[PDB]
RNA sequence: CACACAUAA
C-alpha cells in the first residue's frame, strides 16, 4: 500500500489481496475509482519469432461506468473506446521489455469500481506498470502516467470528467525513470504551441513522483526477476560477420538516390539471399532465425549511419525536406466532397458523406452507449485495404491499427469542425498506396474534403511525421547524438527510433500521438520535434491553399435536403400505416429518413434532391 | 483511357492513377458511377494445393452505410448484395486462370461513386477484367459483361434503376474471346424459352465489343505478363504411366450400375491407394501432390470417355433421363406448411412459415434495415448441414455457397408469388442428402411446400442442372463433340465442365445460373443445355402434381391469425405501459406481438390459435 | 419405429427415412415435436490427443412460427438456451464413449417441429442416444433422458410447457442400463431433501424404459460397429514400468500437506519430466503421447489409491472437512453490492448492479442477437479471466463453460430472489484465482453480494462440490469401493470420477449439476452424495452468516432513483425531439433511461442519484 | 497449432 500525492489527486497502489494466481497483480485507486491489472507471460519461448504482448482492456459498463454492458461482450464483442485504451496502455509498456524476449505476454484491466468522476483509463495505465515491476516478468523501469488537461488557463493532472468536458487540452503522457517519455497522445483544441510544449513538462514531472512510489513499493516487497530461458538477440559473432559480407553492399544501395519503395526493397531482399546462404555456411549450428536478425541488425545499423555521418537520407533528400505533395478535389460529380492528396508514393482517397442527425443514434439503448455520440455529429472513418502495400489479407473489420488511425485523424479535424451544422459529416479516408504516414495524410486530405463538400471549417488542418536516428552508447545508454527527420517513408519509420505524428491548422495544434520505439527519450528532443514539425506543417498548408484555400460558399447542388410536410390526423393512421409500416417500407425503397417531429409536422431527409422528389410522389398519391 | 459504346450506354475505363503499388488496377466508369479494381498475386506458392482466389465486392456506403459498431459486427457486417456480387465477379474470372497456378490472388472492388442511376455490379466484373489483364498476373484472355433486360418487348443494354423496375428479365452475360461465354446469371418473370435465349445471343455480341476495347487498352499500355516459378500440373510421363495401373479398374467401376455415392466413391479410392504406392516407387523424387493429382487426371479423363464413346453414364442413366423423383407434403401438424422432395440420392426439406408484415422485413434500427427488405414479403432461407454429406463441419453463420444457393432459389419462385398476400412468406430449405443438384431440389421442394401451406401460387416451379462433357484438342482448344448430361450426379459435377441450374414453371423461365468450369463455351451449347432442360422440367413437374396440383383452399387451421382488439383512451396508458413495457413482455414470453394500427385499436398477430389464447388472457386482465 | 409409453406421455423412435447419408440417425416425437438427430465421427484418427466431441443444438424458430425477426431475417449467433442444451447432451452421452477414440465426432440436432407443448430439449438427448446406438461409431449402452417436475405434490415425468409453469422441480436425469446415472442437472424452488431424491429415483425407473425401447429398435435394424483403427490408450506394460520408476516420488508429493496447488503441480512436473526422458529410452518405438498418457495414468492410479487407502486427502483432510472459508462484503463505496467469498485458494468477486425495468427486454424483436426476458428480473454473468489460472487466453466471449457457470450459479440463487422488485438485479460474479468450484463459490458470493445490496432475499444460499474416488473390478466394472470428497480442489475433479454441483438453502434444494465422467454410478452413491453436501453446506453457512446474516434496511444511498417529470403539451416536441432524438441523445451521454408513462408523464431512472442531478438540469434547460 | 497482438504503417 503506497499513497502517491499528485497536486490535488491522490493515488493509492496496491498488491497481494486480489488474483494471487497471476504473475503479476495490482490495484490502483484514484478517488472511488479502483482498477485491476494482472500480468501473465509464460516461461516456454513462443515461435513466433518476435514479442507476443497484448493488452486487453475491458470495461463492465458504459457511459462513465452507468450502463451495464459486460453481459453482452459475447455478441457486441469489444467497443471503441476499450481498443484505443488497450493501444495507448501497449505502448506505454511495450519500449520497455528486454530485447529478444519472445515469450508470450498478456496484460489485462479489471475495473473494479468506477465512480464517474475519475477516469479509469489513467489508472490502468499506472496498474500495467506496477503489475510488470511487482512481477518476475524482466521489464525495465517503472512508468507513471498522468493526464494533462487546461481549464482556464489552469494546468490540471488527472482532471476529473466534469473538468476534461472544460478543457482545452486532453494530453496523456507516459514517463520512464530520469525524466523519460515513453509514450504521448494528445487531442488539442488548436492551441499554441508554447502552451502545449509546457504541459509535456508539467506532465513528465507529475510521472516522475509515481516511479518514485512504484519504486517504493517494490522494494518493500521484495520482488525477485526470472531468469528467461534465451533471449534471442543473435549473437556478435554473427552480426560482425554479416557486416563484413554486406556493409558496403547494403551502402551503395541506401546511398543511390533514384530507387523508389518496391525496388529499394528487392534490392535489400537480393542481398539477403545471398549473403544469408554465406552466413548459413559459415554457422551451420546456428538457429535460422538468428540468421535472419543477424542481417536485420547490420541493415538497419548501415541504414543510421549514413544519416548519422552524412545528413542525407535514404531517398536523397535532407532532415527537413518534405515529400512532393499533390492534392486535388472534386473528383466525382456525385460525392458530397472528394479529396485525393499524395505525398511521396503515399496516396488517400478521403470522401465527405452528409446524412440525418438521427443517424447518429442507433435505436437501442445500450448499443448507442458503447459506442457513443460524437459531439459535433462528426466522425472519421480510416481503412488501409491489403492492396495499399501490394498484400493479400482479410478486407472484413477493422485492425487495432486503423482504429488508431482514424482517431487520430479524427481529433485533428475536430476543432476545426463547426458545430450546429444540420447534417453529420462521415470523412471516409482510403489509403490506396502507403509509403509513410497515410494518418496523417487523412487529415491533410480531410480538410481538403471538408472545404470541397462545403463545411465552412474554421481553418484547414495538415499533418506530419517526425521521425529518429539516434545513437546511443552501448552500456552507459544516452544518447550522444540524434537526428530529427521530417516527412519520414517507411524504411525510415521501421529502422528509425520514433513516429511523432503531430497535426494542427496554421497557428495552433490540434492532435498529437508519439510511438517511442526507445526505452524513453529527453524532453528535448520531443520539444525539437515539435517545432521542426511546425515548419513542416507551415509547407505543407501552403500547397494546400493553392488547391483550395476556403470552404465553397455552399453544398453542391446534388446533396441532401431536410423537408417539412404536413399530414392531417385523419391521413395519419394511412400515412404511417400499421405500426410504421409505411415509413419504413419508403425508408427502404428510396433511402428517404421521415421523422415525427409533432402531430402534424413530419421531418423528411433525403440522400439527393432526386430522391425527395420521389418520396414526395408517394406522399401525395398516399394522402 | 479507352471509352468502350454499348449502344446508348458509355463505358469508361482508366488505369494508372489510383493504387499503383497493386500488380493490377483499373477503374471502370458508366454515368457518374466509377469502380475501381485491384488485383494481387503472391509470387510464392501457396501451402493449399489449389487456386486460392478470393474477390470482395464491397458496398463503401448505401446512403450513408456508416461503420458497424465493433469488430465482430464488421465480420458479420457484409450485406447479402455484397456477397451474391462477389459470387458473380469469382465464376466470372476463375474459369480463365491458367490450370496449376497455385498462388493467392485476391480481387477487391472499391465503390468510388455511386450515382443511383448505374448499377456498379457489371462495372465491377468489367474491372476485375481490366485489373487482371493490365497486371502481371497470368490471366487467359479479357471478358466482358453486360446486363440484358427486356423493358416493354426491348431488349435493353445495361439498363438504370429505373429501367430494372419494369424489366421482366435480369441477366448478366460475361463472355470470353471469340464469343464464348464464361458464365451466366439471370432471373426471369416467367419469360418464355425463345424470348430468353435471344437476350443471351444480345448479350454476347456487346461482350465482344468490350474485350475489343480491353485489348486496346492492353496493347497500347504494354502489358508484360510475370513468369510463375512453379505450374503445378502433372507431368504428361507420370500420368502416360498412371493410366496403364488404373485404366482397366476405374473403366470397371463407371460401368458398374450397382454403385450409389458412397460405394462409388469408395471403390475409386480403393484404387487410389492401391495405385499411389506403386508411383511412389516408381517415381521417388515426384511431388507428392503430383501423385494425387496424377491419379485425380486419369480418373477424370476415364470417367468422361466413357460417356463420349458410349453415350452411358456411371448410374445406368443415357443423356436425357432423370433420377427418381418422389415427393411428400404435410409430414408435421404444426408445420404451415412442408414437403419432403427427394431426387436420386438427394434430399430436401422444404418448410413455410408465415409471419406478420410489421415484423415480415422491418426490423428496430432503420439505418441498417436497408439491403433488408423484401419485394413480396417472401425470401427464402437454404441450409446445407455438415452431415449432409456425412462430414463434419461448423454450423455457425451461412457461407457465400448457402446464401448463393438460397438466392437462385428465391429468384426461382419469386415470379410466382401472389401479391399483397397477409402474411410474410419464409421458406426454410434443408439438404438432408446431398449428391445433385440441392438447389435446384429447393426450388420443387419450395413450390410444393408452398402449395401445401395455402398459398396461392400463380403455378409450380421446377429446377434442374445439366452437366457437359466435351472432348477438346490441346493442339487447337476447339470443341469437337460434347454430351449433355440430365439432372447430373456429384461425381458428373466435380468431373464435368459445367452446371447449368435452370428453373422455371411450364411454360417459362424463371431463374438461371451457369456455372462454367471451362474457359469458354459455345453459344450453340448454351442453346441446348436450355431446350433439353425445358424437357426434363416438365417431366419433374409431370411427378410433383401427382403429389400435389393446386394450392389448398385455405390456410392450416392451425396457422397464424389475425385481428384487432379496441382499447379505450383511458386504458390505453396502461395496456402499453411505460415506454411499450407491457407489449414488449407480451411479445417475449408469447410470440404474439401487437402493433398499433390507429389511436382506438391495435392489430393482434398470433403465430398460432394455441398462443392466441395465452395473449387473449393477458389483454382481458390487463382491460380489467 | 418403437414407441415407448412413460405414464401418459408417448415417445415414438424412428430411423431410416430421413438423413441417410450420416453415420447415424434418428427421429423422436412425442406429440406433435419432432426432433431429428445425426452423429457423425471420422474415421482418420484426430491430430488431437484427446475425443473431440462437438454438439451442437440448434433452436431453428421456423419450426415454432417465430423464426424471422432481425434485418438479415435469419438467425444470428446462439442463443444460451441453445448452448445450455448442447452441453447437457454431451454430459449424458460423453462418458458412454470408450477410452481412447480419438476421432473427431460432431452430434448435430435439428428441430422439424415443436408444437409449443412438449418440450424438445429432452427429445434432443433421446435422439442422439438412438443416432449414435443406431450407427457404426463404438458407442456404448443406450441412454434414455427424462424430466421430472413437481406438480401439486405429483411426480410427473416430460411435463409440458403448462405443467412445467407451475412446477416446483426442473430435474433432467439420463440414465445408462442396469439403473445408472450418467447426468443430472436440477433447478428447483428450494424444495426438501426428500422430495427431490424421491423425483431422482422415479426418473431413473423412466429412463429403464426407454433403454428397452431403443434395444429393441437396435435389434430389429441390424446395427455392426465399426472397428477403428486404433484405441489410443497407453501399452499394460509401458504403464507398469512408468510405475515402477514413479510410484514412490508420487506418493511423496501427494502425502506432503505443505503442498498449494501449484508448489504440488511444480513438484509432479518435475517427477514427469524426469521419467518421461527414461521411458523414451527404454522403449523408444513407442508414441510420443503414449509416454505422455502412461504417466498420468500412473500419476491417476497413486493419487486415487491414496484416498481409498488410508481416507486422507492430498492436502491432508479427511472426506468430509472444507477448504478455509473466507467472506467479505462492502468493497467499494459505488458498487451497489459486492462480496468476495474465498473457499481454499479459489477466489470469487461477486457484484450487484440495479439496471432499469427497462433494459431486461433485450429479445429477439429488438436485437439481432439476444433473446428472451428473465421470469424474474434477475441474471448472474459469470466470468472466468485467464489470470486466474496464471494462463494466457482470449478474452472474448463464445465460451460455453462460462454460460455453464452462469447459469447453475443463477438458477442456484434464483428461488430467493424477491418478486416484483423496482429494478433489474444484475449479479456479475468473477473468478480471480481458481483451484476448485468456482460456480459454487458464485452462488455463495452472490447472496452475500445481494444481501449487502438491500435486496429482500428470502434466505442465504450456498453452494459446494463433491468429488468421488472409486475402484472398480478390472472386468466386471462394477463399483467395489468408493470415497465421497467434500469441497474437491482442482487435481481431485481431474483425477475424481465426479463434480457433484448442489447449492441451496439451509433448509432445501435450489440446484444441482452432476459432471460424471464414470460411464454410470449407482443411485445410491448419488443419494449419499446429497447428503453429505447437505452437511456441508449448513457449515458454510455458518461462516457466511457470521459476515452478514440478513439484508441491508436499505439500499445504498448512492443507488438507483426513479421518479416522474411532468411536462406540458406544448412542450412535448421541444423535450422528445425529432423522432425522440433528445430523449435518445441525453439518455447516451447521462446514463439515465426516460420512458413515456403518460401524455405529459416521463419516468426518469438514473443509476446514481448525481445522474439524476445531470439530467433534471438538462430537462429545465429545455423546459425553459 | 490457429486466433487475437505487434509488425517497411
Amino acid at each position: 500500500a503506497v499513497a502517491v500525492d499528485l497536486g490535488n489527486r491522490k493515488l493509492e497502489i496496491s498488491s497481494g489481496k486480489l488474483a494471487r494466481f497471476a504473475d503479476g497483480s495490482a490495484v490502483v485507486q484514484s478517488g472511488d475509482t479502483a482498477v485491476m491489472v494482472t500480468a501473465v507471460s509464460k516461461t516456454k519461448p513462443s515461435p513466433s519469432q518476435f514479442m507476443p504482448l497484448v493488452v486487453d482492456y475491458r470495461q463492465k459498463a458504459a457511459a462513465a461506468g452507468r450502463i451495464p454492458t459486460n453481459y453482452l461482450r459475447r455478441e457486441i464483442g469489444t467497443s471503441d473506446k476499450e481498443i484505443l485504451t488497450s493501444r495507448i496502455i501497449d505502448r506505454s509498456i511495450r519500449p520497455l521489455f528486454p530485447a529478444g524476449y519472445f515469450y508470450d505476454t498478456q496484460v489485462l484491466c479489471n475495473l473494479l469500481a468506477v465512480d464517474g468522476v475519475n477516469e479509469p483509463d489513467v489508472l490502468a495505465i499506472n496498474g500495467a506498470s506496477v503489475a510488470l515491476s511487482l512481477s518476475d516478468i524482466p521489464w525495465n523501469g517503472p512508468v507513471g502516467a498522468v493526464r494533462i488537461g487546461i481549464i482556464d488557463g489552469e494546468y490540471v493532472v488527472n482532471p476529473t470528467r466534469k473538468e476534461m468536458s472544460s478543457s482545452t487540452l486532453n494530453l496523456v503522457v507516459a514517463g520512464a525513470p530520469k525524466s523519460q517519455i515513453v509514450m504521448l497522445e494528445a487531442s488539442a483544441e488548436n492551441i499554441l504551441q508554447q502552451d502545449f510544449c509546457h504541459a509535456i513538462k508539467v506532465g513528465v514531472k507529475y510521472t516522475q513522483q509515481i516511479i518514485q512510489g512504484i519504486q517504493q513499493l517494490v522494494k518493500e516487497t521484495g520482488v525477485t526477476k526470472r531468469t528467461p530461458q534465451k533471449l534471442f538477440t543473435p549473437s556478435p559473432e554473427i552480426v560482425k560477420y554479416t557486416h563484413k559480407l554486406a556493409m558496403e553492399r547494403l551502402y551503395a544501395v541506401f546511398t543511390d538516390y533514384e530507387h523508389d519503395k518496391v525496388s529499394r526493397d528487392e534490392a535489400v531482399n537480393k542481398i539477403r539471399l545471398d549473403t544469408e546462404e554465406q552466413l548459413k555456411e559459415k554457422f551451420p549450428e546456428a538457429d535460422p532465425y538468428e540468421i535472419i536478425e543477424s542481417f536485420n541488425v547490420v541493415a538497419k545499423e548501415v541504414f543510421r549511419s549514413i544519416v548519422l555521418n552524412e545528413y542525407k537520407r535514404c531517398d536523397g533528400r535532407d532532415l527537413t525536406s518534405l515529400r512532393n505533395v499533390s492534392c486535388e478535389v472534386d473528383m466525382f460529380k456525385t460525392l458530397h466532397g472528394s479529396a485525393l492528396f499524395q505525398r511521396g508514393q503515399t496516396q488517400v482517397l478521403c470522401t465527405v458523406t452528409f446524412d440525418s442527425l438521427e443517424s447518429g443514434i442507433k435505436s437501442d439503448q445500450v448499443i448507442t452507449a458503447i459506442n457513443g455520440i460524437k459531439d459535433k455529429n462528426f466522425m472519421l472513418h480510416y481503412e488501409f485495404p491489403p492492396y495499399a502495400t501490394n498484400e493479400i489479407g482479410k478486407v472484413t473489420g477493422l485492425n487495432r491499427r486503423e482504429l488508431g488511425h482514424g482517431a487520430l485523424a479524427e481529433k485533428a479535424l475536430y476543432p476545426v469542425i463547426p458545430r450546429d451544422f444540420p447534417f453529420t459529416i462521415r470523412v471516409t479516408s482510403e489509403v490506396l498506396e502507403s509509403n509513410g504516414s497515410s494518418s496523417m495524410a487523412s487529415a491533410c486530405g480531410g480538410s481538403l474534403a471538408l472545404m470541397d463538400s462545403g463545411v465552412p471549417i474554421s481553418s484547414a488542418v495538415a499533418g506530419v511525421a517526425i521521425g529518429l536516428v539516434t545513437k546511443t552508447d552501448p552500456e552507459k545508454g544516452e544518447i550522444e547524438d540524434y537526428r530529427l527527420l521530417t516527412d519520414i517513408l517507411g524504411i525510415e519509420d521501421y529502422n528509425g527510433d520514433m513516429d511523432f505524428k503531430i497535426a494542427g491548422t496554421n497557428k495552433g495544434i490540434t492532435a498529437l500521438q508519439a510511438d517511442i520505439k526507445l526505452p524513453g527519450i529527453p524532453i528535448k528532443i520531443v520539444m525539437e520535434a515539435i517545432q521542426q514539425a511546425s515548419v513542416a506543417k507551415k509547407e505543407i498548408l501552403q500547397i494546400m491553399n493553392k488547391t483550395i484555400s476556403k470552404p465553397r460558399a455552399s453544398r453542391k447542388e446534388n446533396g441532401p435536403v431536410v423537408e417539412t410536410v404536413q399530414v392531417p390526423l385523419s391521413k395519419r393512421a394511412k400515412f404511417v400505416g400499421p405500426g410504421g409500416y409505411n415509413l419504413k417500407k419508403l425508408q427502404a425503397e428510396t433511402g428517404v429518413t421521415i421523422s415525427q417531429v409533432d402531430e402534424e409536422t413530419f421531418s423528411v431527409f433525403a440522400p439527393t434532391p432526386s430522391a425527395m422528389h420521389e418520396a414526395r410522389d408517394f406522399i401525395t398519391e398516399i394522402c
